[PDB]
């Protein structure tokens, strides 16, 4: 189950981490997901915002490192990072983001230098 929402589509690279949180703690992981992340994120935050926020939850969650993220589209135009889970689009390339995993994420992101795709908006 995930969600559609225009610029809240970021939402599904913390709901796909769910397969990596025990069932004895899903609950508590969706309300930090809905009552706190979502409300400071806003629509439309930058990558680097919420790869920080994944790192946030690596550390009290930390198996979620290992879990395989939604294909991420890149429209360089907007300068927008589209959340996808999905059939029919690119699979390589200049349009397809290869953060593949949580970790794969926070290693490009928390890298020093001053990539644009950082602050590329993801929703």
């Amino acid at each position: 189950m995930y969600i559609a929402k225009e610029g809240y589509c970021y939402i599904n690279i913390f709901l796909a981490m769910l397969v990596n949180v025990k069932e004895s703690q899903a609950k508590e992981f969706t309300k930090v997901v809905r009552d706190k992340l979502v409300g400071e994120l806003g629509k439309w935050p930058t990558l680097l915002d919420v790869a920080t926020a994944c790192y946030f939850l690596k550390v009290f969650y930390p198996d979620v490192a290992n879990a395989e993220l939604p294909r991420m589209l890149v429209d360089h135009k907007t300068k927008i990072i589209h959340v996808v889970d999905s059939y029919g689009s690119l699979s390589t390339g200049y349009h397809v983001l290869k953060t593949n995993t949580v970790e794969q994420l926070i290693k490009f992101t928390r890298c020093n230098l001053e990539s644009s795709l950082k602050h590329y908006r993801v929703g």
